[PDB]
């Protein structure tokens, strides 16, 4: 089964997300998660290969998260996921 684990994401919509490097962008990102559902905004910093995703209602940053929780490999490349603030 799972561990089952409980971080400390109570409300928040917000998921950051590193491991983006030149390969990887924003759009790539932006439509990645606007599945999942509306996208409040995406803030993509260069400086820090990561980008934090924004979501209107929780439950696409739910879902997303949790498809996303160093399962978001976009590019062939892994990506660390993990709840904002």
């Amino acid at each position: 089964g799972s561990s089952g684990s409980s971080g400390e994401d109570k409300t928040i919509t917000t998921l950051y997300v590193g491991g983006l490097g030149d390969t990887i962008t924003e759009t790539d990102l932006r439509n990645h998660f606007y599945q999942f559902g509306e996208i409040r905004t995406i803030t993509v910093v260069q400086r820090q290969q990561c980008a934090f995703i924004q979501f209107a209602t929780r439950q696409a940053a739910e879902v997303a998260a949790e498809k996303s929780f160093n399962k978001l490999i976009v590019n062939g490349r892994r990506l660390n996921v993990k709840w904002g603030r």
